[PDB]
C-alpha cells in the first residue's frame, strides 16, 4: 500500500481533487491542514514533520532552507514543469534561487474583505472601500467595532502593511518602526478588533457575523461565493487598497526526509497537468501558477481582477523579505502586545 502525506494550507484544493488522485494512482493520501506559516516553520525548524509535501508562502520557503529542511526538486521528474508561467518563477526566484527547491502553486494579495451592505450603511454610501483607511484609521474602525472586524493572525503580514500605509518601507530593517509607530497605531486600533484569526473569517464573512475583516484573496472570494450559494442576502467584495497591497506565492516542497519521494513527485506531476489546477482554482478562487491552464480557468474566476490583477495593480504590489534575528525577535514580542491586549 503506497501513501503520501500532504500538509497544506485549509481552504486551498479542490473537493475531489485528492479522491482523483487516489482513483488514478491508487496512492492512499493522508492530507493534513494548516492556516498559518508560523505553525508550519515551526514543525519543519523542529525537524522529522512526516510529511511528504508541504506548502509554505516564498517567503518562509527562503527562511526555511537555510535551515537545509528541504531536498531539491529533481525537475526531469516533471516533464510538465514548462506549464508553470516564466513570470511568476522569476518571483518566486528570489526566494528561491534558480527555482531548486519549490514549485509554484497558488498565489494572491492580502487585503481587505467586506460585507458591501453593512459597512455602508455604517460608514455611508462613500466609505473608503478602496484604501486602508477603512480598516487602518481607527475613526473608521470604532465605527465598524459594531458589525466586527477580524485581523489575520499572521504577524510578518500585518506589520509590512501597517508599515507600508504610515509611508515606511514595508520591510524596514529599522526596529524602532515596528515598536514604534507601527505598534501604536495597531494598539489604537485594537480595541475594535473583535479576534484574530486566520481562518474562521471566511465563515464569518459568508454569514454575516462580521463586516470587515483583512484577510487573503481566495478566502474572501470563497466567502463571497459561499454566500451567493446560500442565497442568504449578504454581499461580499475584496479590495486590494490604493496604497498597494502584500501580494504571496506558495509553494510546494519537500521535506529532506520525505519518505514517498515517489509517490509525492506522482502528485506533483498530477497538479503540473493544467484541468486539474483550473480546476482547484474554479472552487479555491485564487490565481494557479500554470500559465496552460489559464484557458480552462472559468470566466468569472479568470477576469476578476481581484484574483487576476491586471499589470497596474500588480505594479503596487510588494513582497515580504527575511529578516534577520533581532526584527523577527522584536516583530513577535510586539505581535504578542498587541494581540493580548
Amino acid at each position: 500500500q503506497k501513501t503520501l502525506h500532504i500538509y497544506n494550507w485549509s481552504d486551498y484544493i479542490a473537493p475531489d481533487t485528492v479522491a482523483n488522485f487516489e482513483k488514478e494512482t491508487g496512492i492512499k493520501v493522508v492530507y493534513d491542514v494548516f492556516d498559518s506559516n508560523e505553525v508550519l516553520e515551526g514543525k519543519l525548524m523542529a525537524g522529522s514533520t512526516g510529511f511528504d509535501l508541504v506548502v509554505p508562502s516564498a517567503s518562509f520557503l527562503e527562511r526555511q532552507l537555510t535551515a537545509g529542511v528541504f531536498q531539491p526538486l529533481d525537475k526531469s521528474k516533471l516533464p510538465e514543469w514548462k506549464n508553470l508561467d516564466p513570470e511568476l518563477l522569476k518571483l518566486v526566484a528570489k526566494h528561491d534561487p534558480d527555482n531548486k527547491f519549490a514549485m509554484p502553486y497558488m498565489w494572491a494579495t492580502t487585503g481587505i474583505g467586506y460585507n458591501v451592505d453593512k459597512v455602508k450603511a455604517v460608514l455611508g454610501e462613500n466609505a473608503p472601500v478602496d484604501s486602508w483607511d477603512l480598516i487602518l484609521k481607527p475613526e473608521n474602525l470604532e465605527k465598524l467595532k459594531s458589525c466586527g472586524v477580524s485581523f489575520l493572525d499572521a504577524p510578518e503580514e500585518v506589520f509590512a502593511t501597517v508599515l507600508n500605509y504610515l509611508g515606511k518601507d514595508p520591510n524596514s530593517t529599522k526596529a524602532d518602526d515596528y515598536t514604534g509607530p507601527a505598534t501604536d497605531l495597531l494598539l489604537k486600533l485594537r480595541p475594535n478588533i473583535r479576534y484574530f484569526h486566520s481562518s474562521q473569517y471566511i465563515n464569518d464573512l459568508a454569514n454575516g457575523d462580521i463586516c470587515v475583516a483583512i484577510g487573503w484573496a481566495g478566502d474572501v472570494w470563497q466567502a463571497s461565493n459561499r454566500a451567493k450559494e446560500a442565497k442568504n442576502g449578504v454581499n461580499v467584495s475584496f479590495s486590494i487598497p490604493k496604497e498597494g497591497a502584500m501580494a504571496f506565492f506558495d509553494v510546494f516542497a519537500m521535506p529532506a526526509d520525505a519518505k514517498n519521494k515517489d509517490e509525492a513527485y506522482q502528485f506533483l506531476n498530477y497538479l503540473l497537468r493544467p484541468d486539474v489546477v483550473a480546476h482547484i482554482s474554479d472552487h479555491v478562487f485564487y490565481a494557479n501558477a500554470n500559465k496552460a491552464a489559464t484557458p480552462l480557468v472559468s470566466a468569472e474566476v479568470r477576469e476578476n481582477p481581484g484574483i487576476y490583477p491586471p499589470a497596474d495593480v500588480r505594479a503596487k504590489l510588494f513582497t515580504l523579505k527575511v529578516q534577520d534575528p533581532k526584527i523577527d525577535r522584536v516583530r513577535t514580542r510586539a505581535w504578542t502586545k498587541v494581540k493580548s491586549g
